[PDB]
């Protein structure tokens, strides 16, 4: 986990942002989604090896596991 | 911040939590292990190459290994 | 604590400067580049999988990709 | 850069201490180095591709490099 990465293939950037969601873009700049869920402060995100799964760590204490299409697949608590 | 780790292949995920214990879950979702042993806050958690041995840093001035089996394998001490 | 990172060969280390710089690093300890241009704090910086792009993420709310020879590349918004 | 570390063969382990040093123990419990320069608290370490080298970042705004043997390199300001 760090508070901002590339994919795996560095054609994605992840950022944690200050309005409590994550960040996809492009390297084009182009805004691919938002990963809206936490309740509080997000601090890190990761990508799986594969580059298909993102993980984020926030202040509400828990890891939340999405598809690169923007989908929550689990909460970790 | 440095309380969340990720197995190397992506499979295992480790979190320490309030209770001074580290969690490790697979992907799906599911609780493997609770790793029981740290006197004081847990801060750092780190993977071996293999994804088989966890590292724990604590303020209670260790750091433990543990097999991802759950067992405790060493205590290193400064 | 995002504020230092390590391309994937070792060979080059990226700092944030408190004058909202971004300094790129020879392991030899020489000083490569000087990435200019946010307006506010750096708190990220991290390494594309070959080395040659950097990103830094800022309190400007932005976050910006570079060259490895010092060129700005884009600014993402959110 | 994290607070704690496996060496890539996974024989050394590096951590961050609370006296402004790092620790190099090997995984058998033995302390192997203790890691002294810095003139604040030390919060990260990552080691080299190779294992050789360990960077450390600390409040006292610097990198340094060191050689596995305890020997510093560097100073990144």
């Amino acid at each position: 986990v760090w508070g901002v990465a590339f994919s795996p293939d560095g054609q994605t950037i992840a950022s944690a942002s200050d309005d409590k969601t994550v960040k996809l873009w492009n390297r084009n700049g182009q805004l691919l989604q938002t990963l809206t869920g936490h309740s509080s402060s997000v601090w890190g995100v990761a990508f799986s090896p594969d580059g298909q799964t993102i993980a984020s760590a926030s202040d509400d204490k828990t890891v939340k596991l999405w598809n690169r299409n923007g989908q929550l697949l689990q909460t970790l608590t």
